[PDB]
């Protein structure tokens, strides 16, 4: 089960099973331990009030691939099949199940979130008979109880060449905010005259289904595919007609054309890759991390991933600084067009950030702690982060500036990056308070260490303010504009304090408390405000044991690893690399939970950080403050013979590291 | 009762009481004669169909500060209080009541529309008892009859340090257009363990309340605050969660931090001030006028005041040329950032003006007579002003050009000013008709003198067209773009005619009719098309007695005053200054009604005009046609020993005038 491209499970155990996701950055499909079922389907960009937090959320959507198969009237179930296996092929995001049904047939099915068609999904089923048999196949469209006011339709789209039977449902999110349309069809190889007749049943309020029978002689392969389109009023004006249109189009493209396009797009994604010799387990784990980030983002969009991407409803689908600081940097180096989508999400939401600042008594743009459709604040009101954790504004500025550093796109800097940098700097200029000594303070925040609430002069927050003001000032120079001289004055006098032992103090009330996650250490990486190796080391020694084992997110140990790599300490770097994610795994596919021993995968934020530990730490790769990518000193794990990182920077460079 | 900073009323008489307003440009709170109550609360930017005119209106909102206080079960009433006094502190917009309850305790309360937090209010209550006693306090959220489909909630927001009890209501404006949320909490000094238990009652369909009891020992002062947030779907997508978020935020900022920020913002506003020596009554009156304008506007927004600002529902909250010509000029000189918001309102509504022009058969932008949320026409259809009073378009142009003259901001001129000037000049170019003699006429309008309906070649209207065309042409030159030569050709030949006595004729059917308000005289000031002193004087002599005493708005005598000041006639200037507002006052705070002996305060338009009579007339200050502020000859009232005007223009100049 340590293939470098494929994650495999024998005999899924539903009592201890965490499903894997396939996704195209628009739809995510999460696996069920049951054959020919899916657990959950999530559509990006569709939010309504629903369950957790009393705020907007991703909505469980139609499990559009759900299928029932019977052989001579006997329904196929976990209990009456054998040699059942599942496999995720990370090369093309194919999820495949295979099993034997008694003495009758082998069944294999593969499904896909098509990479070129954001709103289309396909499942291909192959039946190989050992005896004469008759299959009954049913595709069910069950309206999830997250939706309401559903309608269940069925029709035949015909001409002289085709009969495309469309199974369509239309329904609404809880408050009516979004209209969802789903339309499915079967694809056959045998042609209009010989294809099975499709029956339609509407026997329940919340479910209808299309079905057929097919006799298959012993020794034959019979194949069919289900194609489905899933779209909403958040994506298109008329989702009903558009879903049907899309499914007709896809059906007429056909399975082979669809998969070829899909494969070509996945091939391009994997032109940026990480290869490790001497550690098959690391190789597979890292490939999984890349696979998840690639599946949970999409170039040429304004979409940004939640902490759980499209693996489910984790954290309501909301967008956090997890994108800017954790998922964005690895994607910026490997596929800058993906990073461009992530920053586009914030650029499009700059007006909402301007509104938030005004409501809370500040200038410029104040990005929300949690963001969704509008760009307004979406944090649950019971969490003080929403009102008080303000570093997110600086996080967005840092990412904006980095986008320009790595691409060198001055047109983008003028049209998009400067609007962000200017407004965010205006925010910080209005957010600081000057004291009697001429220092600038940022008082009453929630720290990056979120356990420290309503404290003053948080190290990370203050650091992000400094960087935002500096980058805005640098941006202004690049574009030949005059930046307020106050931005530099303020940046140079924002307080960052040391305790009497010379360690960076996390906030003004900090002595020796346990902390949730890295904060002061973030000044060393990513901010690079602390570059002195002795200071980096002192801060590591003091804070590394301050993070408890329980209830602490995977936003710490990857940074420790990276910093120990930059200090050329292989043993410590490797220790922290493993600790960053191996204690957070769930079976059978080694998906990553938020915390150690947690059960809420897939925490793409954690993957993002670990990828930085590999690329920026072990690989020594770094965003050069004067432009482009450079390489600094690094070390590898003892047991790693070679590290190869491909497709880095706009020059698409390959980096090879050995002992 | 002639403190220069405070308006005071002893023992409010509810049979003859017109309340005063505190406001932050977003929320206005109007006083009740009753202790611990408010009369009315208005939120800017929220409009729906409601009562007058069958068009969009401000909506009476939650009286969110309404409180009941009892001492040992005995509620506070008219009959059991003494030494009851109210005071408005204009320095910081604090409305304070104080009273003695029997011989047992003294009570003070102060409330604020917080200046830095547009959507937050606070009331602070202090109780000093002379014997041991127990108070019961109730805060009530009554849904006004203007709203529907209300929901009444209560909950505790906790952590190890705090228990913030939130009293929240959500409701809808009449047609469902806007969702309103209000959320209140109590602030205590004593901390979570010792603070009173908060009870919740929901005994009515349209009212719920939170309450507590507190024992107070003899000789001690007990203090608490009520904080409330009031916001709508016009302001934020999710007003429900945003109100609760805001109130939590405010509570954790705390009273002292909130009032410090409030005070700092008010301090800045009063850096522009008018000081009069030798007339305490004038000094107080003028401070009131400045106070109301400062309270009813907001820098760094796109908000514009209605004729009654946030003092009530007067004229449905709509925006009229009252802003551009009456409130905007004094604010442009004192605080250009306030003027900037006023013109921003129009800029953001340029599309809607373009739509109006197209619908009425013209080119360019035709600004509506009455504006609200969209920028479309909002005048009641029974008033011919909405279809036919077209000078508003010229008024917006004049203000836009003046903004540039006073700031010299060429970037603003390019991005915003020119778009307005260009489109408005295109309107006038399409609005005029050329006659046989080569003159340009503007036929079938309602005059600035609104009593003249469906007449031709109104003096003021024609003059605004001339200026709009001139200013647009000059703008084009500044920016180096080529302006249609037709604009100057037209401007030079727009008809303005004289009667046989050499007086400017109001319109083509005018001989000697009574007029509603200044019209022909407006050509002298503000337009400055008539500069010849003998002409100005003849127009004054003819028209000054044409305005009746009754049913004529405070949009005339201030201009007469200013013009007599420019003619250096102190007696006439002072006569008209007093006549402009003193006959319009309502007790006990000397608020200003629209007309003489009227009962509909507060007419902020009138204050705006009178402020021009003071600044531009007595002070001699003037917007120079070539840029900046200049000073022309003027006189003072005999009894005024000194006039000091501070914070004028972008140089923030002080002007001092004596006899
Ligand atoms: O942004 C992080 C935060 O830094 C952590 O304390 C964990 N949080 C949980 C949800 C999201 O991942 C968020
Ligand atoms: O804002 C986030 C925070 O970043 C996370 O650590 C988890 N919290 C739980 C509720 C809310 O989503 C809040
Ligand atoms: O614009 C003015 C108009 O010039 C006057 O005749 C009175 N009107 C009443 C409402 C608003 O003040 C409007
Ligand atoms: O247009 C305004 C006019 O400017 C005012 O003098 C009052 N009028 C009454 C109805 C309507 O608001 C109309």
């Amino acid at each position: 089960h340590q293939d470098p491209w494929k994650l495999s499970a024998d005999k899924p155990d539903s009592n201890n099973y965490y499903g894997e996701t396939v996704a195209n950055g628009m739809i995510g499909i999460i696996s069920s331990p049951e054959p020919l079922k899916v657990k959950e389907v999530v559509l990006a960009g569709t939010y309504d009030i629903y369950k957790r937090g009393r705020v907007s959320s991703f909505i469980p959507n139609y499990n559009l691939l759900n299928m029932k198969l019977a052989f001579n009237g006997e329904s196929v179930q976990t209990y009456n099949i054998n040699n059942y296996k599942q496999e995720l092929d990370m090369r093309n995001g194919a999820f495949t199940g295979s099993f034997q049904f008694k003495d009758l047939a082998t069944v294999t099915y593969s499904y896909y979130a098509l990479r070129h068609l954001p709103h289309c999904i396909m499942m291909v089923v192959n039946i190989n008979t050992q005896k004469d048999t008759e299959i009954n196949v049913e595709n069910l469209l069950e309206t999830p109880s997250s939706l309401n006011n559903q309608q269940n339709y069925f029709q035949n789209i015909t001409n002289t060449h085709v009969n495309i039977p469309l199974l369509t449902s239309v329904a609404f999110t809880p408050t009516g905010r979004s209209k969802i349309a789903v339309s499915n069809t079967f694809l056959f190889d045998e042609g209009k005259k010989l294809q099975p007749e499709i029956l339609h049943r509407m026997n329940d309020a919340d479910m209808h289904a299309m079905s057929f029978d097919k006799k298959i002689k012993a020794g034959k392969t019979y194949s069919f595919a289900l194609i489905g389109s899933l779209i909403s009023s958040d994506h298109i004006n008329d989702p009903y007609n558009e879903a049907e249109r899309l499914t007709i189009y896809a059906a007429l493209e056909g399975k082979s054309r669809l998969l070829n396009r899909h494969m070509q797009e996945w091939n391009s994604l994997w032109q940026s890759d990480i290869q490790v010799e001497g550690d098959p387990q690391a190789q597979q784990d890292i490939r999984s991390m890349l696979y998840h980030l690639y599946s949970f983002t999409r170039k040429s969009t304004s979409l940004s991933p939640s902490p759980m991407g499209l693996s489910g409803l984790g954290y309501n689908g909301h967008v956090f600084w997890d994108t800017e600081i954790w998922m964005f940097p690895p994607m910026l180096l490997l596929h800058p067009e993906i990073a461009k989508s992530m920053i586009e999400y914030r650029y499009q939401r700059l007006d909402a950030a301007r509104k938030k600042a005004a409501i809370y008594g500040y200038d410029g743009a104040m990005f929300p702690w949690e963001s969704a459709d509008s760009g307004a604040e979406e944090t649950p009101v019971n969490a003080l982060t929403g009102a008080f954790e303000h570093h997110v504004t600086g996080d967005v500025a840092i990412a904006a500036w980095q986008y320009y550093l790595v691409t060198g796109d001055k047109e983008w800097l003028k049209e998009k990056g400067w609007p962000i940098l200017k407004a965010t700097a205006e925010f910080w200029a209005s957010r600081v308070e000057k004291n009697d000594k001429g220092e600038y303070e940022i008082k009453n925040v929630v720290a990056a260490d979120e356990w420290a609430e309503n404290i003053d002069n948080n190290a990370y927050t203050n650091g992000t303010a400094i960087r935002n003001l500096q980058y805005a000032s640098k941006c202004a120079t690049v574009l030949g504009v005059i930046a307020p001289k106050e931005w530099t004055l303020i940046a140079d006098k924002i307080l960052i304090s040391k305790m009497s032992n010379g360690v960076t103090r996390e906030h003004d009330s900090y002595t020796d408390q346990n902390i949730k996650q890295a904060d002061a250490n973030l000044l060393a990486y990513p901010l690079k405000l602390i570059t002195d190796k002795e200071q980096i080391e002192r801060d590591l020694k003091y804070y590394q044991t301050k993070i408890p084992q329980s209830d602490t997110p995977a936003m710490t140990q990857a940074i420790f690893s990276l910093l120990y790599s930059r200090l050329e300490d292989s043993d410590q770097a490797y220790h922290w690399f493993k600790d960053a994610y191996q204690p957070n795994l769930n079976p059978p596919f080694r998906v990553i939970s938020e915390c150690k021993g947690g059960t809420n995968p897939y925490f793409s934020t954690g993957a993002g950080g670990v990828l930085q530990a590999v690329i920026m730490g072990f690989g020594g790769l770094d965003i050069d403050a004067a432009g482009g990518i450079k390489q600094v000193k690094s070390v590898l794990p003892k047991n790693w013979k070679k590290l190869t990182i491909t497709g880095i920077g706009i020059e698409k460079k390959t980096f090879v590291l050995t002992h």
